[PDB]
């Protein structure tokens, strides 16, 4: 466990951080945005000391976000962190990074990150699953710069994002998006239609290789949203629902 009594925030982050993303600056931080807030206290629980990157070459495969209620670009905000399960994959140990955001004594915002640090196991003789897999709703560009300034605003500068030879001694034909990164900017638009209290999740699937030209669909219902960024081969980089509490 990590605990951070009480963590300001700065509006001129949150707004860079909005820019990057291309969400909404405004009086509520996005919904996304307290896993940059938060995450040098979750590698400080992993490292001992603050550390703004995730381990070089981990591989962020899926987040939960649960918000009971909108942070304030004006509060200032209690973070209690913890690390769990860890459990054998294919590819290397997941871990599980639970973050509480608190303001006041009440929980605004809860967060299940998952990891996978590559590394050999007893999983890895067995065989690679397949995947699960028209015009999209918007397609998503990214390049190499924009992903360099991605790191500087949202708390993680692991390399295999922006030094191509770090990204290759990690598996990586060339530096890849943050993981966050595309769940924030998949956002986009219809974040102005969320709820209050909602939850957002997200399971990540091929690594967005750089420069990126993703395809983004989109389908609203009674719910909320199932989202869906690929490459066109056409298999999912992320797929991901949005749900009104
Ligand atoms: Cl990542």
């Amino acid at each position: 466990t990590v605990t951070v009594e009480e963590l300001p925030i700065d509006p001129a982050n949150v707004a860079a951080y909005a820019a990057v993303t291309g969400l909404r600056y405004g009086n509520q931080v996005p919904l996304t945005y307290p896993f940059a807030l938060t995450f040098p206290s979750v590698m400080s629980l992993v490292t001992g000391f603050d550390f703004p990157f995730a381990a070089m070459g981990a591989i962020h495969t899926e987040n939960h976000i649960t918000q009971y209620r909108p942070i304030a670009v004006t509060d200032a905000v209690g973070v209690r962190v913890r690390a769990e399960n860890l459990r054998e994959h294919r590819r290397g140990l997941l871990v599980d990074l639970v973050t509480n955001v608190s303001v006041g004594n009440d929980v605004a915002w809860h967060q299940v990150t998952t990891f996978l640090h590559q590394q050999r196991t007893s999983l890895s003789g067995e065989p690679k699953p397949p995947p699960q897999k028209p015009p999209p709703a918007a397609v998503l560009r990214i390049t190499p710069a924009k992903i360099r300034r991605y790191a500087a605003v949202g708390g993680d500068h692991n390399p295999i994002h922006t030094n191509p030879i770090a990204a290759k001694l990690f598996g990586f034909p060339t530096v890849i998006a943050h993981g966050m990164f595309t769940a924030a900017a998949v956002l986009a638009n219809i974040e102005a239609r969320f709820p209050d209290a909602v939850r957002y999740s997200v399971r990540f699937a091929k690594p967005v290789l750089l420069p990126a030209t993703a395809g983004l669909y989109v389908a609203e219902g009674d719910g909320g949203w199932d989202l869906t960024l690929r490459n066109m081969k056409g298999y999912p980089h992320l797929t991901a629902t949005v749900r009104g509490l």
